[PDB]
């Protein structure tokens, strides 16, 4: 699928974005790939953080829904107008779909300055489309319109005055066997929703951090394309932080970046990346009892960046953080492996990317079988309001 194969960009920190393109005739516009949402939804107005917006009067293939959405989220919102016009991906599959698309004509800490995106490819499952489960996600369309396997996968590769760019691919519709190296093991998707899969184990260094394993689904664990961090549950990241504390010890940092808002920095080429361990995330395999891992290194979960005020120093950013809303695996995880979306079949794909950044001694690993006999269940059962229990399912 070469003509799909580096067709991400974007800036560390700031999420991979794909070019899309919208209307009649066609308005170019780059697109955060977001795998933790179910909402194609672009900025059509101006705005300090915009380089340009969808301007729907002037496309002769736009149609108004006549019905607005709202759209908070704790870190921030967007609102908009509803409605449906020919969409295109042009390094994606040679096909043109009419898809739902918000029109974002009012947002709070949404847009982000620099970030060269100006909307939001929502790639996960009708249940936690806005409004309702009624307005059909892009990937849906995408594949009820065209013959387009109904799978996509994702390459995210890692990286003065501005922010690194990186690269990546999003194939759709198929598997790119240049993309990866070794197996590929398969993780089932718990719930058609957010991809939310289940953790089985958690080992920093080969140990165990032996919590009981509900404790690493709590609420939740979703793989999210649109997150940079790994993120784990308040009691996973204390014990998680605790246990990268003790064998980095040799190096005593401030608390600031522990809580991930402080660069640590040695001499160009001098960073000691074996003090800092490797980190396993056991995930349940397609048979019963069987669990694989996927190993991430330091070289993942601390962050490059480059201070304008140490332009002769290796900085980094500690992109651990913690949770009130389950484990999101960010790009730090993904920035490790290619990721297969395998929605036909109901299960995540891992393999060790071909793109992940490591040296001499270590590298980001996929492995497996590893068995438990009597397994017990890990998932978490969120509470149910009254008001989800209220939503009819026709
Ligand atoms: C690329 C990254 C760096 O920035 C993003 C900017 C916009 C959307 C996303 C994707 N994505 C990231 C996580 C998300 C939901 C959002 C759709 C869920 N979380 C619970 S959240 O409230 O943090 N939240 C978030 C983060 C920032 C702004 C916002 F409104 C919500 C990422
Ligand atoms: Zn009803």
């Amino acid at each position: 699928f070469v003509e799909m194969v580096d067709n991400l960009r974007g800036k560390s920190g700031q999420g991979y974005y794909v070019e899309m393109t919208v209307g009649s005739p066609p308005q170019t516009l780059n697109i955060l790939v977001d795998t933790g949402s179910s909402n194609f939804a672009v900025g059509a107005a101006p705005h300090p953080f915009l380089h340009r917006y969808y301007q729907r009067q002037l496309s002769s293939t736009y149609r108004d829904l006549r019905k607005g959405v709202y759209v908070p989220y704790t870190q921030g919102k967007w609102e908009g107008e509803l409605g449906t016009d020919l969409v295109s991906i042009p390094h994606g599959p040679n096909v043109t779909v009419r898809a739902n698309i918000a029109a974002i004509t009012e947002s709070d800490k949404f847009f982000i300055n620099g970030s060269n995106w100006e909307g939001i490819l929502g790639l996960a499952y009708a249940e936690i489309a806005r409004p309702d489960d009624s307005l059909e996600p892009f990937f849906d369309s995408l594949v009820k319109q065209t013959h387009v396997p109904n799978l996509f996968s994702l390459q995210l590769c890692g990286a003065s005055e501005v922010l690194a760019s990186v690269g990546g691919s999003m194939i759709i519709g198929g598997i790119d066997h240049s993309l990866y190296t070794g197996s590929l093991w398969y993780t089932p998707i718990r719930r058609e929703w957010y991809y939310e899969v289940i953790i089985v184990r958690v080992e920093i260094n080969g140990q165990d951090l032996k919590m009981d394993c509900k404790e690493y689904n709590y609420d939740k664990s979703i793989v999210d394309s649109g997150t940079t961090n790994l993120r784990l549950p308040k009691k996973v990241f204390e014990a998680a932080v605790k246990s990268i504390k003790a064998a980095s010890s040799t190096e005593k940092f401030p608390d600031g970046f522990w809580l991930g808002e402080q660069l640590v920095c040695w001499q160009a080429g001098t960073t000691p990346w074996n003090i800092f361990p490797v980190i396993s995330l056991y995930l349940m395999g397609e048979v019963t009892n069987q669990s694989f891992r996927i190993t991430i290194l330091p070289q993942q979960y601390l962050r490059p960046v480059e201070d304008v005020a140490t332009s002769q120093d290796d900085c980094y950013k500690f992109a651990i953080s913690q949770s009130s809303t389950g484990t999101v695996m960010g790009a730090v995880i993904m920035e490790g492996f290619y990721v297969v979306f395998d929605r036909a079949r109901k299960r995540i794909g891992f393999a060790v990317s071909a793109c992940h950044v490591h040296d001499e001694f270590r590298t980001a690993a996929v492995e497996g079988p590893f068995v438990t006999l009597d397994m017990e269940d890990c998932g978490y059962n969120i509470p149910q309001t009254d008001e989800s229990r209220s939503h009819h399912h026709h």
